């Protein structure tokens, strides 16, 4: 049964090129059949190309989206708001947890946010189903900043160009893989084990 025909290719991963850099993230097509479709649908639409980061709290979370600036975003493709899917099957393992933003329990919209630390204060307030990749350093240097100068907050960062495309990534260390993790990427809440991307959530 199809309420909204995508009729296109929706990669499980998308890249958001912002005024600061690029933020690549994926949706949980694994466990969240709604959330993955919602973000993907708006991605292949071209909704993020007019969205901005509205809430940037250091070591907290970074809310991104809401083209309207009212707290519920656009999301006019499905008309109304969607049921409360509030159930983090994953856990706040570290920083880099991509979650879905909403104005109420079932007032879920097309907005999202990334957590700079293990968020247990929104476990049942925001449905969490996402993973950030190859952009955690940006999310870090963007989430840690509050002011640009005097008493002026860091000028609003927005998503300049956003397109759905699968970034896999590949590493290596034949003979001495002392490092590990060639590139960027947040923590993995899907593996259900505690680990941090770059210490920012534990330090």
């Amino acid at each position: 049964m199809a309420a909204i025909p995508p009729d296109s290719w929706q990669p499980p991963n998308v890249y958001l090129e912002t005024s600061m850099g690029i933020i690549v993230l994926e949706l949980y097509w694994k466990h969240a059949p709604k959330t993955c479709k919602n973000f993907a649908e708006l991605a292949r639409r071209g909704y993020y190309n007019g969205t901005k980061f509205h809430r940037i709290i250091k070591d907290f979370m970074i809310q991104g989206g809401d083209p309207t600036g009212t707290g519920r975003g656009g999301a006019s493709i499905y008309g109304k708001q969607f049921e409360d899917e509030l159930h983090p099957d994953l856990k706040f393992t570290g920083a880099g947890i991509l979650a879905m933003a909403n104005a109420g329990p079932d007032t879920n919209g097309s907005q999202f946010f990334v957590t700079l630390a293990p968020t247990q204060w929104l476990d049942g307030k925001h449905t969490i189903f996402g993973r950030v990749c190859q952009g955690i350093g940006m999310v870090n240097r963007v989430g840690m900043v509050e002011t640009n100068s005097q008493d002026r907050p860091v000028d609003d960062v927005k998503i300049i160009k956003a397109y759905p495309s699968g970034g896999g990534g590949s590493g290596g260390g034949s003979g001495g893989g002392s490092g590990g993790g060639s590139g960027d990427g947040g923590a993995f809440p899907e593996i259900h084990v505690a680990q941090y991307p770059l210490d920012m959530g534990r330090k």
